[PDB]
DNA sequence: CGTCGCGACTCAGCGACTCTTAATCGAAGGTTAACACGATGTTTCCCGCCTGTCAAGGGGCTAAGGGC
C-alpha cells in the first residue's frame, strides 16, 4: 500500500511463492543479512 | 628251365604356418620430354523469398482508486 501496481490483485501469490520457497512472512531479523557478511 | 616284357610298389624327394602373455615413445625417404583446345568443374555477387528485429499505432482485459 506504499506504491503503485500493488493492489489487492497480487497481494498474497508473492507471499505464497515465498513460502513455498522455504521462507516464511518474516520470522527473522529486519534487514538482518544487508551486507557481504552473508552473501552467497 | 632261366630271363625279361610288362606292371605296381612304397620310399625318398620337393613345397609349407607360428614365434607366449601386458608392457618402454611418434612420426618416418625416393621418380623428374613439352603443348593445345575443349568439357568440367570452382568461386563471387546478386537478386528472390524468407526469415527476425524492434519500433509505431491501437484496443481489450485486468485491476486499482474514488464516490455514494
Amino acid at each position: 500500500l506504499r506504491t503503485p501496481n500493488f493492489g489487492r490483485k497480487s497481494l498474497n501469490e508473492i507471499k505464497e511463492v515465498l513460502a513455498g520457497m522455504g521462507l516464511h512472512l518474516g520470522m527473522d531479523v529486519p534487514n538482518w543479512p544487508p551486507e557481504n557478511i552473508e552473501d552467497l
